[PDB]
C-alpha cells in the first residue's frame, strides 16, 4: 500500500501537450498533482526528458552530429526542470534542480547523496540534463537514478 | 570602406522562421552567408538569440519568475549556438562556441583573449548563453561583446532591409544614435542602445535572407541602415 | 514593516575614505554597522565596488585599453571585497564572498542560489568582480543582483545624507525614478537606473557612516532618500 | 656570450613609482625596455610585484589576516600584470600574461610547458598572483618560475645601480651566493635566496630605469651586481 | 595544553614502509590511528609526501630532469593520498582529497576556504600533490598548509620516537627553532623549517607506529619532541 | 614494407624490469630505440601503461575502490609518461604528452586533432592516462587510440 520513493518519469510530451514547446497548463497541473503527493508524505524525485524540443533521431534525420544533438536535448531537459522548479514553487514546495551537465550558475551537480538527503529533508528532487553523455535514453536514466539514490518505485507519467 | 571585424547579431528569428523551434532551412542558408563572409577574409562572432524558445518578460507576464525565465531563454540560446555551430561545420568552416554560462561539457566558457585570437586564427566565433546574467537581453550581449572584442562593427541581422520611419514607410540609410534616440526607431532594446551609443559603436540593420548583402555590407556598399556616429 | 532582503551597494569611497588604496578604519565602521544589521535579523547582500583602487573609464582616459581597466577595475572590488570579509570575521559574522569572474582558490564562483541559501542561513553575502564583464559599473551590479536574488530594497551607502536636489541645496525624502529623470537627479549611471526602473526596484541612498542609519533604514524609519515605484 | 632567457623580477615600485597606485610612466618606460630587449631576439620572462597596492605582512601587522592579506597582494600583483600587458602591447610586443591563481577570463592558468613554448615563439611572459600561495614572495615566484622554465638568468630590476655593501657606501661587481650570506648582502628574501643557492640560479642585480641597462646585462656587459654560483 | 586543529605530515615511508611502492599493513595502521584521533574530535589536516615513489633531487643525480622528476613526485603524492584516503573511508570517516594539481576526475582543486570548511564538518582534509610547484618539498608543503588553514600544531609523524642530539643518542623533549638552528638537528627541510621558524608554527616530531601517540600528543600528554617557540 | 604511423604499446614491465618501480636502462634503452625509429622517419604514439606501479585486480584484491584503484593506476601510466618523455628529450626528440585526465600544469588534454598535427610536425605523440576512465585496460585504450588517430600500425613491446 503505497510507496515512500517515488521516482516520476516526466517525458516532453507532459510539457508540451503535443506541441512543441512550453504549455503552462499541462505543467501546472502535474505540478498540482506533485504537490498533492509530496503533502501525502512521499520522497519524489522527477526524471526530465525534452522531447518537446528536441530528439536525437530526428536531429540526425535532419543531418546534424550525434553528440551535439544528445547535448541539445539536454539542454532541453533542463529547460524543462527550471520550468518544473518554478510551477513547483509556485505551490510552497522546496524543490532541488540536479543535471548531470555541470552547469552551476543554473542549477547543483549531480550527486546521489546530496539528492537523497534532499528526499529526506522533504525536498523534491528534480534529475535534469539525463545522464550527461551522448547515446543514452531518459527511460535508462530513469532506471539508473531509482537504482542509485535507492527509489523505491518508479511511476511514468501518461497521456 | 570596409569591416575586418563583424559581430553579426542573430536573433532567435533567424533559427525559428518566426515559428517556434528550430528551422534547418533558415539555419542553413544563415550557416552559407556567414560561410561566404568568411572565405571573404573576415573576423566574424555571432552572437545568438533564444527568442525562438523563450523569452523572460514573456513568460514572467505568463505566471513563472523572471530569474527561471531568463535561464531558460538563455539554455535555447545556447541551444541555437550548437544548431548554428553544427551546421557552420558542415560546410567546412572553423567555429568556436563559449557560452557565459560554464558547462564544460556543452561549449569552452567565456574567455574573451581566446576569442580574440580565435578571430584572428579565422575562426567564427559563436557567442550563446547571452551575458549570462537574467534581466538582459541578447541585444545588449551583442554590444558587449562586440565592443569588449573590439569588433570593428555589429551587424543587425533583421528580416527587413532595414529600419523604416514607421512601422506598415521610408527606408533610412544612415543615421546617428541621437538621430534614432529623438525619432524614437527600433534598433535594438533601451539598454543595448544606451550602451552602444555611449561606446560609440557602429550598427548596422541588413537583411540576411537576401544573398549576399552580408558580404556587401563588409566590404562597404552602402546597403541597409548604418547608425554610426 | 521594514525590509527583510537589503542588498548594500558600497562604492570605493567606503573602502578607501576618499583616497587611494585601503582605510581600515572606514571599513572597520562599515563591518561594525552590517555586523549590527545582521544581529537585527535582516538578510544582506552586499555589492563592492574598486573606485578607490581603478576605474576603467579614467584609465581608458589615460590611454590603455578599456577592456584590461575594466579587468583591472574587477579585481581591485575583489580585493575590497576580501577587505571587507575580513573586517566583518573579525566581529564574528560569518560571510560569503562571491566573484563573478571565476577565481576558485579566492572565493567562490557566483551562484545565486547558493547566494539566497547563505542568505537564509545568516551569512553576509558579499559581491565582488562587478558582473564580470567590462564596460559595465558596480551600480548595474548592484540592480542585477537585486534583482536575482529576490533583495527587498538597494541601499546605495553614501558619505551625504541621501540625494539632494543640486549638488554644493535642499534633502529630499522620497521620489519616484521618473521624477528623478525628470529633475535628472544622480543615484546611478544611466544603464543600472534604466534597469531598475524597468523592474521597480525600490532604492534607498542614505549615509552609512553615521551610526545606526542602515539599521533604522532597514527598521523602516524615514531617512535618506526613497526612490520608490 | 650572453643570456638567452632572461626572467625579470619586476617589484612594486616599477608600476607605482615609490607611491601607492600606478605611475603610467615608470611603466611605460619598463614596457619600451622590455620591447628592445625582444626585439634584439632574447627570450624573457617577467615577474610582477605588487607592493605598490598591498603587502601581506604589512596589513598582519595593521590587523587582518595573513591569508586573505597575502590574497590580497597577489590580486594586486595580476592587475600590475595586466598593466605591463597593456603597456607592451602598446609597442607591438606579443605577450601572453599566467596567473598563478587560476582566473580563466583574465589570464590563463600558469602552464610552465606553455610558458616555454610562448618563449620560444617571442611572447614575453608575463607572471602574475604570485606561485599562488599566501606567506610567500615574488622573490621566490621568480626564482621558482627561472628554475622551472629554465630561465639563463635572473634579472633583479631595482632603482639602484645593482647591491652595495652598505645601504645608505661601495657598489659590488661580482660575487657568490656563499659571500652574500656572509657579508649580509640583500638581495632577496630568505627563503628565494636559499632555493636560488641551492639551485645555483644566476642572479644580476640591475637598474631598468636607465636605458639600455637590461640590453646590456642580457649581451653580457658587466653592470650592477652579479651573484653567481 | 591540546590542540583543536592537527596538520598531521605522513611522509613517504608511512606510505611504503621503507620500501618502493605501498604497504597496505601500514597505511591501515595509519588509517586506525587517524580514525581514532578523529572519534576523539579534531580537526586533522592530513599532508602526504611521495618518497615512496620518487624523489626530485634523486632522480636528478640520476640524470633525469628536475621539473619531470618533480612532477612524477607529486603525482606518487596524489597516488598515495587516494590510497590512505581509500582506507580511511574503509573505516567510516568523511575524507576530502585536494590537490594542489588540478585534475578534476582525480580529486576537488585547492580551494582553503573550503577545506576549513571540510575540517570544521569534522573531516579529514587530505592534502596532495605538495604545493604542486617542482624545487619543494612536502615538508614546505605542510608548513604551508598548516599555516594557511590556521592548523594549531604541524605533528610529523615518523618512524622514531623523535629527534636525537646524533643519528645512531639522547631523545630531545622541548626545544624551539632557534635551538635546532643552532644544534644541526633534523626536523624538516632548509626552506620548510625557514618559514615554519619565521611564522612561528609549533611542529611536533613524534613516531605514530605506536598506537595511541598521536592520541595523545593531540590531548597534550609530553611525548615525542616539541619545537615551539 | 614498413610504416608511416605506428602505435607502440608500452606496459609497466618495460618501465620496470620486472621490479615495481622506474629502471633508467630500459627506459633509456626503449627511448633509444624510438630515437632510432623516428629519426628513421616514422611517426610515433606510444600508449603507456602503469602495471610497474599499480593494478586494478591486485588492487581490489588488496580491498579498495574500483574507481580510485583505476585512476591511481592512470597516474603511474601518467608517471611513466614523463619519464618517457624525458629520457626522449635527452636523445633531441620534440615529444607531447597526452593525457585523459585534465591535468593542464602537467601535460595538455587529450586531443586526437592536435595529436595527428603534432605526429605530422615529427613529435612523438606519448598517451598516458589511459582512457581516463575506470574499467578499461590499456590495450583497449591503444586499440581506441590508433582507430582515433589514424595509426596504420600497433606494434607492441615485448619482454
Ligand atoms: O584560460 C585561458 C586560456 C587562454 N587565454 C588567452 O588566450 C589567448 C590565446 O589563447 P591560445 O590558447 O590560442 O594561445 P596561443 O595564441 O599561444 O595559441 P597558439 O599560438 O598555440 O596557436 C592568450 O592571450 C591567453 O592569455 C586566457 O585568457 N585564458
Ligand atoms: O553548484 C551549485 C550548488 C548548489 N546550487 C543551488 O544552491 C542552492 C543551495 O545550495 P546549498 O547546498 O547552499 O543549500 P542546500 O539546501 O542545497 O543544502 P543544505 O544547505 O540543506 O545542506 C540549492 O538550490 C542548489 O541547487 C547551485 O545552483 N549550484
Ligand atoms: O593545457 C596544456 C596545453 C599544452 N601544454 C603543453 O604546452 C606545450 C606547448 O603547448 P602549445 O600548444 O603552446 O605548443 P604546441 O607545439 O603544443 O602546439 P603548436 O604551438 O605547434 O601549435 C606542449 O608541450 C603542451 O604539451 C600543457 O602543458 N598544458
Ligand atoms: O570554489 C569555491 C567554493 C567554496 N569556497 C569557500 O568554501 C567555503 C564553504 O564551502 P561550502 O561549499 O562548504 O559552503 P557552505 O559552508 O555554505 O556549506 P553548507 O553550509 O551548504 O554545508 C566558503 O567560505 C566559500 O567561500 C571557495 O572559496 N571557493
Ligand atoms: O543521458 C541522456 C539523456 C538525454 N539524451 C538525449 O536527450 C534527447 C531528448 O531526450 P529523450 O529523447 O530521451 O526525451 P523524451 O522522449 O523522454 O521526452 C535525446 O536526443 C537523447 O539522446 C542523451 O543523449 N543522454
Ligand atoms: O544575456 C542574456 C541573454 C538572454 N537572456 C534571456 O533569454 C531570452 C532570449 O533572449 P532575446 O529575448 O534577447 O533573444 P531574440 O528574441 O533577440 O532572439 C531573453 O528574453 C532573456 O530572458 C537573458 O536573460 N540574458
Ligand atoms: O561588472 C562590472 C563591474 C565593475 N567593473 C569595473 O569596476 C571598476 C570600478 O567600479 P565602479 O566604477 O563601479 O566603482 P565606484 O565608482 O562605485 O566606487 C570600473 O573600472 C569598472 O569598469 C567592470 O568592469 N564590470
Ligand atoms: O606566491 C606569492 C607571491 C606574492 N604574494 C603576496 O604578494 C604581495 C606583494 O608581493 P611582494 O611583497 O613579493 O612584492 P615587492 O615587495 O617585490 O613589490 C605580498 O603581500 C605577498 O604575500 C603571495 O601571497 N604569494
Ligand atoms: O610541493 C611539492 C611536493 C613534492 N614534490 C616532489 O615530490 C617528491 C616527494 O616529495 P618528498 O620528497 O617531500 O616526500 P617524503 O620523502 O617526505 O615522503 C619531492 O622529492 C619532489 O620532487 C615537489 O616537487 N613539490
Ligand atoms: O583507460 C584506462 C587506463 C588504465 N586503467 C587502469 O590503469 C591501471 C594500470 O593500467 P594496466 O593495468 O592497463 O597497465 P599494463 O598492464 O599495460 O602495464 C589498471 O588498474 C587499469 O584498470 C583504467 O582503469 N582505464
Amino acid at each position: 500500500s503505497g510507496y515512500s520513493r517515488v521516482l516520476l518519469k516526466l517525458g516532453g510530451e507532459m510539457f508540451g501537450g503535443g506541441q512543441v514547446g512550453l504549455d503552462p497548463d499541462v505543467v501546472a497541473q502535474v505540478a498540482r498533482q506533485i504537490a498533492d503527493v509530496v503533502r501525502g508524505g512521499v520522497q519524489i524525485a522527477v526524471v526530465i526528458g525534452g522531447g518537446n524540443f528536441f530528439r536525437g533521431a530526428q536531429l540526425q534525420q535532419l543531418g546534424m552530429e550525434r553528440t551535439r544533438s544528445d547535448y541539445m536535448g539536454m539542454l532541453g531537459t533542463v529547460m524543462n526542470s527550471l520550468a518544473l522548479q518554478d510551477f513547483l514553487e509556485k505551490e510552497g514546495i522546496v524543490t532541488r534542480v540536479q543535471t548531470a551537465i555541470t552547469m552551476g550558475q543554473v542549477a547543483e551537480p549531480y550527486l546521489p547523496l546530496r539528492a537523497v538527503r534532499h528526499l529526506e529533508k522533504g525536498r523534491v528532487v528534480i534529475f535534469g540534463a539525463g545522464m550527461g553523455l551522448p547515446y543514452f535514453s531518459t527511460d535508462t536514466t530513469a532506471a539508473q537514478r531509482a537504482l542509485e539514490i535507492g527509489a523505491d518505485v518508479v511511476l511514468m507519467a501518461k497521456a
